[PDB]
């Protein structure tokens, strides 16, 4: 059964999604009679995922409404009635280029916000992008921070304050590449954008003898001209700057937000319109 | 002043050592009237250092007798009347080869024990080796676990259980070198052994134009033949196998314990004798 404290505040309804380690249910908040989503996770832990998310405040990142630590973990959030982006790209389906741009711009803003706040997501994929409604033109939010990591003063930074009389060479060599952990999120964004634009994955074991690992480390994505002929050259140029193998040469979220593909005032106006529509503000002086 | 709960159980006496972030005092336990050492650390944290050390049980690793979490941290341990190894090697002083072997064997056993138990020290140096008495032939213990790290199931291991459709190439490349963090302790041991045998540091900025960093990453230690002529070739051979730049080719503690320099039954008998002398056993059936 559901725990008493949850049942006290919410009436539980149908499953909206399920799968590995958890489930998402529709529920109704008793006080307001409004729909919420409840994520159930079976017993980074959930507690610290919760702590990270309570500190963040961006319209394209999920917020926690409530939390119950019982036999299982129950996390209450606002219902994203559109569900997972995954369902929009599965089975070779693809989105209009304009719709990809709208969604991708929002993902970039969300991930840029994470990286400014010292957080790396590390599991960005279409399953972890939620859509606010069933219309094509909608707001998205990034979810599932179970793999996320907090950036801070590293062991390396502390080591380098002393004299390295006794320090192993590999630690000194690691100085060249440290502090670029966030670039893993930029690579994932690149893969997501590729899937959205094209309807198919850049790296997969489908009809090839090159191992998935070799495909990825060489950066040689499967390019199928006929699928891409309908997609603009600017869109593909961005994909190529995100799927760079050298993490230091890879586009950051900032570089991506300044790329010509995203200098689209129509797209931006649509986003702003969707934001104000979503929001329920108090009165304002002047 | 000292906190009430400490004063309650112990009478504090003179400073034995001091310096950066802390101090070590002589104290007397009231119940037994015997000498203890009290490490004072000003406010990994100390709490978790304490937790690590309460779980370990090896004669060449310090044990915690008591702990007080007050305005400062006060940690009670058995007094090592010989003090720090540092004082035996400072000012170009060096130890007899036989004494180095005795001490180094103990360091190897201690670090081997750490690595078997999933702990890496990361700050092995002569300041962190304590001597049990003022005689040359004595037991040593490794101390200061403030930089230590616990090995366990990594982020990498969890990532590799899924399909890397969205996984960045640098994570896959890091698979080649992961899981060799412990080799940093072996490098430090090598530096300590070099200092003990020779009276001088292998890498330093003294009378050279090669930066300390370049000296270390190239593995080019300062070899001064006249200082080393008195030292055996077996001793130096071990140093060379520990100061290997490739962490995967570097000698592990096990390889080092099987090296011909450490196949010395006299040394081993001396160690065993010092152990039994230290120990205060209960009666035994047969
Ligand atoms: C703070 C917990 C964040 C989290 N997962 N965290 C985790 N697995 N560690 C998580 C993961 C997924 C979701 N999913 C949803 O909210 C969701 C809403 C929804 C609506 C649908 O139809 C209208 C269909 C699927 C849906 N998933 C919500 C939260
Ligand atoms: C659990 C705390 C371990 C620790 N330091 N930890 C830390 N700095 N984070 C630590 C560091 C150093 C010592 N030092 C000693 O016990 C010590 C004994 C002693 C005796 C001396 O003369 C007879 C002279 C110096 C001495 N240091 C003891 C504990």
């Amino acid at each position: 059964v559901y725990p008493k404290a949850l049942r006290d505040e919410y009436i539980m309804s149908k499953t909206l999604g399920s799968g590995a380690c958890g489930e998402v249910k529709l529920a109704f908040e008793r006080k307001t009679c409004k729909k919420v989503a409840i994520k159930i996770i079976s017993k980074l832990n959930v507690e610290t995922e919760i702590e990270i998310l309570k500190k963040l405040n961006h319209p394209c990142i999920i917020k926690i409404k409530n939390f119950f630590d019982a036999e299982d973990y129950y996390i209450v959030l606002e219902l994203m009635e559109g569900g997972e982006l995954f369902d929009k790209v599965v089975g070779n389906k693809r989105l209009k280029e304009a719709t990809c741009k709208l969604y991708f711009y929002q993902m970039l803003l969300a991930v840029q916000y994470l990286h400014e706040n010292g957080i790396i997501h590390r599991d960005l994929k279409p399953e972890n992008v939620l859509l606010s409604s069933q219309e094509e033109d909608c707001l998205i939010k990034i979810t599932d921070f179970g793999h996320s990591k907090i950036l801070g003063e590293t062991s390396l930074m502390r080591t380098l304050c002393g004299t390295p009389t006794y320090l192993a060479p590999e630690v000194l060599v690691s100085v060249g590449t440290a502090g670029y952990n966030r670039a893993v999120d930029c690579w994932s964004l690149g893969v997501i954008l590729f899937i959205c634009l094209s309807g198919y994955p850049p790296f997969s074991e489908h009809r090839t003898q090159v191992s998935l690992k070799d495909q990825i480390t060489s950066g040689k994505y499967n390019f199928i001209p006929e699928v891409w002929a309908e997609v603009s050259e600017k869109a593909l140029d961005l994909v190529k700057k995100l799927l760079v193998v050298d993490p230091k040469a890879r586009f950051t979220t900032e570089e991506a937000l300044r790329h010509p593909w995203l200098q689209d005032e129509d797209m931006k106006r649509k986003f702003q319109d969707l934001l104000s529509e979503e929001n329920e503000s108090t009165a304002l002086p002047q």
